[PDB]
């Protein structure tokens, strides 16, 4: 019958690939998706969409969108027959969840630059007010202080590839300069990057960076991103189908726990390869001279 | 009160943006907003959704798909009665179509480029199975034999940044070397930047980039984005706006255009045969000024 | 005797300077202060500190807090029967309030730089949570309006230095260059000085500014720093006067409005910038790129 | 429930930013604050605010106020049936203080001037009516006399700008030219920074300047200063957590130690030529690029 999706109301790259894919599932096993936009922020948000999608006559919601614990469990409670899968809370809540894996994405990522040899790593996180933001978080800090690491610098963006810039732009200037940063996602990450090579820093030789999605465009960043890639196509599957399982089947209650891998691009590197440039920002201010009389 | 919108699947930047405009002014005029995803295949698959949007008794329609004008006659059809607002069509078809000048945008970006001094112009345009990749590639063409030069070589992506690095690493990498690339979209002018800067070609300074759109992420591509600015939150109000009039009657048919603006930043500088120029000097300076703090 | 104070627990200067005169004029009158501090919240949070304050057995209450007009007939009413004197209101509230004026401090700053020939302004407003901020703003505004001029930047501080750093920062950034910015207050002003100043402009020459409150420290900023004098002292003693009449039956009560003054010091001057740069810069970088090489 | 203070009616900004921070634990707590303001005197001026609070019915006090000998005592005598706990006297007092360390903080600051290769030192003391202030002239002193260094000459400021930049310019205008200044507080670093950018010298790289406190502002100060940084934050904190425990019954008494810091920033480098300064250099290569980018 017709699955109702409640999402973002901005347009996140992560949840617009999760909706293309649900949607993608929909076609391939006759079924019709009904989308809802869940106004900004809060819990009263998505009770209205909740309500708004059993009303369009729907026959599962797929909360697409960040509750915490309480308020996951205060929207299932509203959800009646109709029933529910959330893809954006935590593995420990009461509610039929499907989560990626943060104990992992978090320890692939951590794992990678400290084999690098890092140990002045910076943490990048999305708006704290975000569930799955602050378990990424608590995963970057379980494992660099499992690992002997206690993280030189700590800031929030909020999902934006300028949060990500500014964020970035404001640590470096305070004089914090890691070797290596942990970002919450990939727009923040085009924007650290943007922020750390304007800054005379080459990403990787430098500065190394870790995104974590692998969204699309992820690939084409102006140095390729090394991420943790969260499968979108396979997630919008896996929850279609456990849906249906709901309604259509035995509810087989609990949450489930997707992998979640490395994607080894080109934006890490061991610290301290070191080019400073010595007598070599002179030899540039120097060929910048002659260009700037050839001006006048 | 329930605007019902048929928007692409595809998860493209500036369609998901339009989307949350288009949600922004339902929840600010009061009403209500119902999603239902078109995947690619033509107005089969539109008109389809259209008949999805129709049943869960939606005011009006906001049909945002690209439809080829004998199929935008076909979508309006089947929106039995009820008001239906085209955002992807020609200003050029005969049905209710707000849409963005495509005259104005491909003037802006050929006559951004001519000014600087270009005479090298090579083309990359989305997929010509699109209204707007087509009155896109034609716009460039008007002005660019209009100020005298005909495109050096022209490609096609998909409107992603994969497709902008391939087709762009391909016209590079079959002898081709264009000083300025006026691109359909921003997602592709992402990736012909990648393959301007991994075939040694610095973007801005070699080969200038200008793209189209001017979503989110644009300001934070490395060099940022030159582009042809279209205001997606304009599109959320006047079509919200419009639809709610238009759901009442009101003599207010036909199309409507909308402005464009070129937003300059770092994609387009005189070309590789000028001197570099006050401007890119300053800015070479500034760098290695910033690595000189840290330098000693 | 007592005379109780509401105030502002987040230590900016100008506020604690207004506590601190009537700290002043109250000892000159034989009279008791006790501040009360009002959590970051909003009316309830004022409210509260009414009642914190109304039971220590005040005679007269001074809310130094910035309500919301409406807010302000809230706070006005829960702390009835004692006389309330606002200091941080609008001059159109149905209360006893004593505002430093606003239409000439804006007028002033506005007046300042264009008589000097600043075209190209820029506008840090603090947080328009506030009813100072949010009229500070209006009135750099309808005398901007008024002289031609219209804002080629504006953005929002929170009022510390640092607030007023990354905005200035974040806007040079965006490209904007301001000949001179209209900032409201000292401290953001600062900030703002600290960013133009570590981008190679200079403040005063390449960039004006004109803060506005002329706190102690203003007299020493780098370059002193040219304000909108609001005499926190003379703000104390009449205040703290004027209750102890309203103490007593004498009204000429509703709205008194202090005057205001531009404190010349250093950071305005003419955009009569030298456009000189001869083929000097060259030979200047030269001597520089040695200089860089020397130490390496 | 309700703790009163005995705090400046200066208006400084560390004892506004304790006020502030003692607000801030206080109302986790479900603590009630009311702020006495002291009129500099000795003894005097407290024992009548501490009067004040005792009127007011507190079950608490805190005195944050600069109390000597006999003085802190004194207060102490008259702050009969309720506890207090002293913010500002010294180690080598019988009551109930807390404090941050002096030894450790006029150690770090004297030992990174030391570290740096300065033998000419100057310091701008603050007023020594001050314990705290003559605590850390002491401190000043014992390190300096302990790496083989002696100052050249020492000021008294204070506290406030215009005494540290006039301190400053009458040591200037006597021929006493330090390599560094170690000063007070920050607000007198800041003057000390004007005397010394008027008289023609480098703040930094002719006259290295460490502050004491790490108020709000100097992060932001122009070169930002580097400076011995005290929490308030923990001062306010644990202040009004031993308050309570000290009425609660758990006796805990005699002075606790609270940790300093030393935050490094712009204003401290090693005195010299075969230095060159990479600051000062890169200062200017971002001036001189500001000056190519207006040659069109």
């Amino acid at each position: 019958l017709l699955i109702g999706v409640a999402t973002s109301s901005l347009a996140l790259h992560a949840p617009s690939q999760i909706v293309a894919a649900i949607k993608s599932r929909a076609d391939q096993l006759g079924a019709s998706v009904v989308v809802s936009m869940v106004e900004r922020s809060g819990v009263e948000a998505c009770k209205t969409a909740v309500h708004n999608l059993l009303a369009q006559r729907v026959s599962g919601l797929i909360i697409n969108y960040p509750l915490d614990d309480q308020d996951a469990i205060a929207v299932e409670a509203a959800c009646t027959n109709v029933p529910a899968l959330f893809l954006d809370v935590s593995d420990q809540t009461p509610i039929n969840s499907i989560i990626f894996s943060h104990e992992d994405g978090t320890r692939l990522g951590v794992e990678h630059l400290v084999a690098l040899g890092h140990q002045q790593i910076a943490l990048l996180a999305g708006p704290l007010s975000s569930v799955s933001a602050r378990l990424r978080l608590a995963g970057w800090h379980k494992y660099l202080t499992r690992n002997q690491i206690q993280p030189i610098a700590e800031r929030e963006g909020d999902w934006s590839a300028m949060s990500g810039f500014q964020q970035t732009m404001q640590m470096l200037n305070e004089g914090i300069v890691p070797t290596a940063m942990l970002v919450a996602n990939d727009q923040m990450a085009l924007g650290a990057m943007r922020a750390i090579t304007e800054s005379g820093l080459r990403v990787g030789a430098d500065i190394s960076v870790v995104g974590y999605d692998d969204t699309e465009d992820s690939s084409c960043y102006i140095p390729p991103l090394t991420t943790i890639k969260q499968d979108f196509r396979l997630l919008g599957q896996t929850s279609v189908d456990r849906l249906l399982q709901l309604s259509q089947g035995q509810a087989v209650k609990g949450n489930q726990l997707l992998p979640v891998s490395l994607v080894k691009r080109k934006t890490t590197l061991a610290p301290n390869t070191q080019t400073a440039s010595p007598r070599a920002l002179a030899d540039s201010l120097m060929q910048l001279a002659r260009q700037v009389s050839r001006l006048e």
